[PDB]
């Protein structure tokens, strides 16, 4: 499969995902990525791995759709299949959810259904559990609300904060996002006609 992998900031999750497509069974291949923040360092793992970059700034189109619009043709350039958000900051029009509809995949640091939207970690600290975790999961029109494909769980310890809680979850991450990746790559997941989850 050919994947995007669009970022906004650090880049560990993409990293993570081109060191698993680069090895020699994966069904994956990572063909371009996309950032709407330009000097970040997403942009500098990617160009130090070889990978086509783009910084496309959705603070200079007028509307959302736009700047979805804008990324499309990308995809559509590279002849993408599948994408994959790694920390990218960006709520994406319906129409764009819409087309890559079961084509493309988010990494969330909680368990969901907990601890939906941007700020997971701070969340789940003030709410108290013990335990927390990664989701990978198809993006659906309902932010955070579509269909699960990996969950990772990972202990919150005493005294956390966002630093440490964040820095054990990543790990988790990076372990489900690759994985998660390779079952949709290699068709061994897809999203059911029903909707669902489908395992074949
Ligand atoms: N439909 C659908 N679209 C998308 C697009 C990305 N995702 C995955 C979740 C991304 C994380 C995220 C959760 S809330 C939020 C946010 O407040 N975004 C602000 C900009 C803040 C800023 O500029 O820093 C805004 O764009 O208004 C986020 F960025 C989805 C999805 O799951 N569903
Ligand atoms: N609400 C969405 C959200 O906060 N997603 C989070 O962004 C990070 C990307 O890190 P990276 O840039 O090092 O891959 C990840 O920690 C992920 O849980």
């Amino acid at each position: 499969a050919r994947v995007a992998v669009l970022i906004s900031g650090t880049g560990s999750n993409l990293q993570a995902l081109i060191d698993s497509t680069r090895e020699p069974n994966s069904s994956a291949q990572i063909d371009i990525v996309i950032s709407n923040k330009a000097a970040v360092a997403g942009l500098d793992k990617a160009e130090r791995a070889g990978i086509p970059t783009r910084v496309i700034n959705h603070k200079l189109y007028k509307n959302r759709v736009e700047f979805d619009s804008a990324i499309d043709l990308v995809l559509e350039e590279f002849s993408i299949d599948i994408v994959c958000l790694a920390g990218f900051m960006r709520i994406l029009s319906g129409p764009f959810v819409q087309k890559w509809n079961g084509k493309m995949l988010n990494i969330h640091p909680s368990l969901l259904p907990s601890f939906k939207g941007s700020n997971a970690h701070e969340q789940a600290l003030e709410t108290g559990v013990t335990v927390t975790g990664c989701t990978v999961h198809f993006v659906a029109e309902d932010v955070d609300a579509g269909q699960i494909i990996l969950q990772e769980a990972v202990p919150v310890k005493r005294g956390d904060t966002v630093a440490t809680l964040s820095e054990r979850v990543k790990l988790a991450e990076h372990k489900i996002f690759p994985a998660a990746l390779q079952l949709v790559a290699s068709g061994t997941v897809q999203l059911g006609e029903n909707g669902k989850i489908c395992w074949v």
